[PDB]
């Protein structure tokens, strides 16, 4: 569920954090 969610929601989120993150180290 929520958590699961969240946890995507956190995650996702965290996504957002490999995406935008490794963007950065193709351009680098």
């Amino acid at each position: 569920g929520p958590t699961a969610r969240i946890f995507a929601s956190i995650l996702a989120p965290g996504v957002a954090a490999a995406q935008a993150l490794r963007e950065i180290e193709r351009l680098a």
